[PDB]
């Protein structure tokens, strides 16, 4: 499923180490497009962290940070303040291509895909999450 979006990426960053992309089997995966330089992400990111902490286990999802930072130091510092996963900075080309694939034109943006099938579940989670902190309508399926 995820090979479509992350072709040939076997590992993702978690904290100061890595996990295998295989560990996402059966999960909903949210690609979180953001950057340290993005003003509206400052207010949004803590709301996503609260939702993640409450529900990532019980609602069976993961978040993968897809950076629009162009400096490694900016990327690393920003990711260090997140509890979830990241596409490694070295694989930024994959992130740019993914941004194009989903027509991400502004950040922050949050897109949820099913890991096993690769199917798109929601493209609007950055907008819907802030209005549904208890996830009563999760995963905010697209029509």
């Amino acid at each position: 499923g995820l090979d479509k979006y992350l072709p040939g990426i076997e590992k993702l960053r978690r904290g100061d180490g890595e996990v295998e992309v295989k560990s996402l089997a059966g999960k909903l995966v949210f690609f979180y497009f953001s950057a340290s330089w993005c003003p509206p992400a400052r207010g949004f990111t803590p709301q996503l962290i609260e939702f993640y902490d409450k529900f990532h286990e019980s609602k069976n999802f993961e978040v993968v940070f897809c950076t629009w930072d162009e400096e490694e130091d900016g990327f690393a510092g920003y990711f260090a303040k997140m509890p979830w996963l990241a596409v490694p900075f070295a694989q930024s080309e994959a992130v740019q291509k993914l941004s194009k694939h989903f027509n991400v034109e502004s950040i922050p943006t949050l897109i949820g895909v099913d890991a096993d099938s690769g199917d798109v579940v929601t493209t609007r989670a950055r907008a819907t999450l802030v209005k549904d902190p208890e996830g009563e309508q999760f995963p905010w399926k697209d029509a």
